[PDB]
């Protein structure tokens, strides 16, 4: 039920993306004060600028100019009360 609203464990959801254009990563939480990090796999962390990607508690991780390097599995974690949380997407080109 928390941190994430919608939680993708061992099948990760889809998204289609297109280089050049937004992918948002849609791990959303329950409340705006969880601190989310967004790993590439296998170990790959993507840490928000404000620029060409932000974070916002209420849509997730918004990437305006999407690049080959977020084409893959993404992972949202957030931990909470002692526990990690994970919630996973699979990126592929649109095509
Ligand atoms: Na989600």
């Amino acid at each position: 039920g928390r941190p994430f609203v919608e939680m993708y464990s061992e099948i990760p959801e889809i998204i289609h993306m297109t280089e050049g254009r937004e992918l948002v990563i849609p791990c959303r939480v329950t409340s705006p004060n969880i601190t989310v990090t967004l790993k590439k796999f296998p170990l790959d962390t993507l840490i928000p600028d404000g620029k060409r990607i932000i974070w916002d508690s209420r849509k997730g991780f918004i990437i305006s100019n999407a690049t080959y390097k977020e084409i893959g599995l993404l992972t949202c974690e957030a931990t909470v009360n002692g526990h990690l949380y994970k919630t996973n997407y699979l990126t592929h080109r649109q095509t």
